């Protein structure tokens, strides 16, 4: 029972789905903890699932979560883009890091954040030992992918790539009303 | 069988439901031990179920919990303000730091408290560890956050701003007599 | 296999259930292990489903426990406390610290207790790491809690405060029938 | 599938049952392992289901065990004195300490032990760390605990006191026959 | 609840599938984490089984995978060559050294990478510790495997084996459209 | 230099002694660190090899110690109420335990503790695992050793018996000025 | 050998000193790492050790630690007071908590700290678990230790023991330049 | 020999020191390794003692460090500056953050580096875990270290604070010939 | 005994020294196991020490290692060019990476290699874990190292630049006579 | 006392020696334990030591040795046939692998085995983890050892080399007689 049942009516009403099922029927996906390739596998069937139950509808994309590995963020990150129906990002608790970049990657305006959260922008991490060789592959390897997620960040947030790049350089923490105002959320949901 | 399974009479009246799912279905949602991300996941998701299934109705939080990550209460902070039927929070065994912060959150006129639960305050715990810069930016995060715990104490209870300031600066214990008083919860409940 | 399955015949069916589901029905919950927080909150779960089955039925509370945590046993005891109908508590195997607690918190004239069991009283333990002033608010918290169990002890036991504050004071151990005449049961049951 | 499943008709139809379940069904109870308090719950609660579903008709609790805590062996032992219909206990493999304990506690004429099984009793083992005043209160006990067990042994078994004191000083084994000599059973099983 | 379920209309409706099983249906595979044995083994059993329900319906395969173990992969490799039906590979997130291999090994055509997806390629790794002699048999296997691989890959790519060969010398990061133009893949996915 | 070398002169000159040395020519001995076997047997070594060089001369045993074996301790009490010239204890730092015992063992009238020094003394702490039989017996011991150190206590300091054990029952914390009212020691150190 | 030896010339020369030894001879004692019981042990030998060589000339203390247990520092901290020489002190690296405590304790008017030195004071840390009987005795011990240590830092600082009570609530962190404003020290070495 | 013997002729040539010991004699101190409380103490006595032998001639320190403690480099930076002989730092190997510091804190035209030795600096690291008013004290020392260090090492380089602060910011490497032009050297020894 | 004394007569006879003291005498250093900081700071102590005995005569240095930190072995390399005389090093068992690069740094004409010696050279090794823009701080360095190192080998052996980044590139194993060819050292010793 | 120290007279007849000094001026090495860096060079040092005393006269090498590493070894080995005078080897206890090549290295004509011990000799062992490049590399190198020791033994011992090919594939052991047909020892040591 750690994650309670729920039943709902339908016309005989025999369902009974674990709760995090029933919110997927309403288009309800939760991205939370850290983002690693098992996980951001399951949320990218579920958007290809729920696009295909319904094209024309928006989905919610519940994120909380720290960061995590910048190749799962992108399958998520890619398949937002792919799809056709707007994947409307919420960020609760935090978006950190990898996690931020998926929050700024919803569909234009229908990223925001609730009132006290807290979102965290930073260069990516990684690291590499190996023989001098290697090193200059990898070294070179991590830069591209810094470069690569600067273009995206300034995209999708409207700041010019010289402004969104010295931003990053360290860890930025930004207040639910700093992120609308920067431009990586449109705006903050209070009440419902 | 470590958690039961209890059975309900309807109209056909064949359902069995984890006790915890049964009482999900009265709209009682169980909060303990430690706030974290993947249960504060959880109980958002139980809130925003319960707000769909009638956004008329109360929803009953129990709280029993020593504290946990506030990032993660926060997930559950605002979605409890967010969520249109009232949240009413009720206190027992303890309700300690981010326990607290949340208990506090309800519903006024609705947060309870039983006689012999535990109330602790306390401002925010974190730290880093890094470059001088890095250092920086963090402890000015965290007294960020302290601040913004602070406004939201004295928001929810009544207490002045400075008054909340000075209570919160050593751990603080509280009966629940002495948590009414101060304004954490409006009544205590003793007997059906 | 851990937990039997049983079987009854009602009305149309034999319903299998988890032993332990097969007694919830009767109303009986069983205590045993550690008091922690999440058997806690299970127990309490346990106590508000039967009393909304029926408010005027006795629930009987096996308590087979060397101990735990206060503050997850006062959940159990306010619960009991504030539900409508009387709570029977039957101490089997040992009840020992927080559970000889709970055991003596049962409805008058209901509490007792097999004839080989052990009852076990004595004042809570804690600690603390820290600075001078942290540690003299939370040594003051344990005495506020010493002093609140005594009370109740008290209170159920019908002894004066005093000799409780003595009795408790180190380890103290009771056969059923000195658990008897202390005045923790009201009896020992022995034969059907 | 640890546990394999067996079919059996019934009346209506044929149920499925897990063959510990179907063997319970038939008031059949296996003791296996240590002697703990969770295991020893189960047992309890297999008895009082069992006790209810015909007090007339005996239960059979097959022993296979090295031994075990006391305290929690009292419980099943008060709840085998306590119900009505004989408990007939059998011993396979082995039924040392408390198992052995709990073995002569069967109903008189009804214990039975196979051909190879070992029987062995002995003293209760125990230890405490502590002040030398909180070592003097342990010690008591457990030499109270130790007279309580060599209580019952005598009782169950026909042997003086004095006997059972002597005899369990240190280990002593006993092969089926011995068993039966000596008083701990009353009859050998061999061939159907 | 780690894996939700879909519920999917029929004629009577009664369907409730683990979201994977519910894409297996729709002929898509995921390959994703680390290949070892047991996974290849359950790819190549799901390959079977869809090459069977309609040997004329091409079969997607979702590749997000840091790499592996070359005999594990090389039933994935086999088997998608050995049916009939083409395998349709699309990369997402990564497909590194085994992932890569696999991703190349789709159906000439149909093989495709999302916009940020990196794929990288690499020699074989491995070792051995022993006597002389064992290692020389180990040494000449390993590189039997690096030629067979190396083979493999320009048949696939189009590249001629030397510069296959160079190519892999040191680990090559290679972007979406570096894929293309390598010939990895065959196009890039862009928007629905 | 761990430990410092120090020079003196006698008759050529040619003397460098390790500081411990040179003060232990000054009839100077260090108890210091817990009180076990081996730092025990080295202070008695040192006893015994002072008394010999001047029989007629006091000994001055500085004591900083948080405890120690008692048994260990006791081969020290014993040599220091053996040896013929008066064994003069100063208290620094602390005395605890083992070392406020050996603190209140020096000669009367030549008890000195520094004026910032603690002194504390508690019943002896033990402890054992085994058969009941056995626990008795070493329960027994640690008794008899309780009682005898409650003697001695109360030998040296003048309280009577009875206001030791109540004294030692808990940890009781002293002062320099209380242990000197006390009776542990005659007089605090000021000034050369 | 990890400390070099050096020669000095007298009568003879034939003197070569561990380089630490050197420096005793010249008076200086050099106190550093945590204070514990051996190191204290060491510097109060050293410290008698002058006193006997030359009781009117001055005793050099070099503090650069981070702090230490309180009780051995009290041994350091007596011995200085005793002895008739004055002890200078000089903070070098730093005197942090019971360093800084040893440091201020030096005679006044010789107390010095080099000019990147920091000092830094707070109040005593300690902790305990156990019986909330015991809880209390330790609780009440440390903060008699805090009392007292607040008083000796106002003796020597000068500072009122309402301002030290305020100043240690928290780390309090001082510059050279501030700890002779404070009155920790008496001045800054610069240049000799 | 972990440290081999080395002989001088003298007087009569009785003279046999380890070849530290041997090279201390020529005012040659090394600094290796990581700077800690250790090993800064002990070179502080060596050029305490130095200072004494003749207070005319310079002292020559050899340092190979990656770097270390600050408050430790601090003492031996201090010492540095108080002595009355220039201290000649020559950097060979290595000096790094708190090596670097150092050897740029010798006597002014006498700060050599080996060529092909390598020179690092950076800001300081540390880091802190407690309440947020902790975090605040502590995160305010660290940034007046760092800036205390940006000043002293624009006072020895030449170069202006700002640049010092605009090259500390992340790790600094300095060939030797960079670390002669940027000024942390004076110049480059060649051949004898 | 790990290490054997031998003696030697000179005036008196009265000379013992460890053998590897007898061996500097002979101006003999022996470099083994890993280059790292301690064992290169003696070996540079004893380089230094033996110039200063005969500036005109040759130091022979036996090479038996490994590998080593770069670092450390670099402050082996400069001491050996910046000392006058020739310091002729002698490879025996092997000299691996820093071993060999230290063994062509040899005077030449004196780099000898004794004939089942083996020698091997590669690319230096290292890595970085942290932010992209640190890799890229740290990946330009170790390149620059690389680029250094190839430089002094191709000094020294007098191979083309180009060639000694060729053969780097892995590692390459020499036997004795290809070390004379390659040109690492200049001849092989056979017998005396 | 580890090792025992000896006297010896001479002239002046002061002389004591670690009982291994002793032996090595009666020119006697001991080899015992694992080849490997450390004392291999001491055994070198030895040898050397003793040739430089007195080159015309043999050095006695006792071998107790399970193996090691051979590049150490080879350094003995060298030393050896580099140094003038024989060297003459003893077998006592084992001399396997590296063992048993160093005894077969001996002095011809003074090769000896006592008649109780073990020989064993057999083909390189050794290993590597890298890339399929690196491995080839390495597997080479082992085989160009594997090679040249079977030259060098085939060379000592009078076997042709496809004998000694054949007979070190598996580990072969011979006993001292054995060893003396093979070749491996010229004889064996029966009795003065």
């Amino acid at each position: 029972a750690l994650v309670p049942m729920v039943i709902e009516q339908t016309s005989r009403g025999e369902r009974s789905f674990d709760i995090y099922s029933r919110l997927l029927k309403e288009r309800v996906i939760f991205l939370t903890g850290q983002v690693e390739d098992h996980m951001a596998n399951l949320i990218v069937a579920q958007m290809l699932f729920l696009e295909a139950e319904n094209p024309e509808k928006d989905i919610y994309l519940y994120i909380n979560s720290p960061g995590g590995v910048i190749t799962a963020g992108m399958s998520i990150y890619d398949t937002m883009q792919f799809i056709k129906p707007d994947v409307s990002t919420i960020c609760m608790g935090q978006a950190a890091s990898m996690g931020a970049f998926l929050l700024t990657a919803g569909a234009k305006g229908k990223r925001f954040c609730l009132p006290n959260s807290r979102v965290m922008i930073h260069q990516p991490l990684g690291g590499y030992q190996g023989q001098a060789t290697d090193i200059e592959i990898h070294a070179r390897e991590i830069l591209k992918v810094k470069g690569r997620m600067n273009e995206l960040m300034a995209l999708h947030t409207g700041q010019s790539l010289e402004q969104i790049e010295r931003d990053t350089e360290r860890d930025r923490f930004l207040s639910a009303p700093e992120a609308v105002e920067y431009g990586l959320v449109d705006s903050i949901l209070t009440h419902r």
